């Protein structure tokens, strides 16, 4: 039971792309990358702000081999077609000065630090909107009370980091189709 439902009233597929959009249409587009730093190529996990972007089509994949995702289960989180210069597309948490910070990795990195997300649904909605939950994975164990959330930065960037209350909604749009074009 409780498994993780998507925009559309259907279970999410383990291993399946989804757009990981925004509760609040008003609140920006999907998730994409950024080149940010020292950065040598996008290796910031941000969330676009252009409404129209569904951003890039992401991989929800869990511990266990199961159809579906229950909720309560840790997920590794990853682009379907990452920047040429991450070793794997799997997101993580990495630490700096300004707080933790969600990031692709230029070396390919262990399962105990991918496998550090957990979606909560939200409370009133009449649709399945999710909260995304870090969980302290690292000091062997796994704790989620932490929060990813979005930090704009002097560039515009809305990057996702971790939070002290200010948690972004998302509603899970399953990916395959269209697109279009100019003349």
């Amino acid at each position: 039971d409780d498994d993780l439902v998507d925009a559309e009233g259907n279970l999410v597929e383990n291993g399946g792309t989804y757009y990981l959009l925004p509760h609040i249409w008003a609140h920006g587009g999907g998730i994409e990358t950024a080149k940010t730093g020292n950065e040598p190529c996008p290796l910031t996990v941000v969330r676009s702000p252009n409404e129209v972007s569904k951003g890039e089509p992401i991989r929800i994949s869990s511990q266990f081999l199961s159809l579906f995702i229950p909720r309560g289960s840790l997920v590794a989180l990853g682009f379907a077609n990452p920047p040429s210069c991450a070793a794997s597309p799997w997101w993580t948490v990495v630490d700096s000065p300004q707080g933790p910070a969600v990031k692709l990795s230029q070396q390919k990195l262990p399962e105990k630090d991918i496998l550090v997300f957990k979606f909560e649904k939200v409370s009133h909605s009449n649709i399945h909107v999710y909260k995304l939950l870090y969980c302290q994975h690292d000091e062997e164990d796994v704790k989620c009370d932490q929060y990813i959330g979005i930090h704009r930065d002097r560039n515009g960037n809305r990057r996702l980091v971790v939070t002290e209350e200010n948690p972004l909604e998302l509603v899970l749009l399953k990916a395959k189709s269209e697109t279009a074009s100019s003349h």
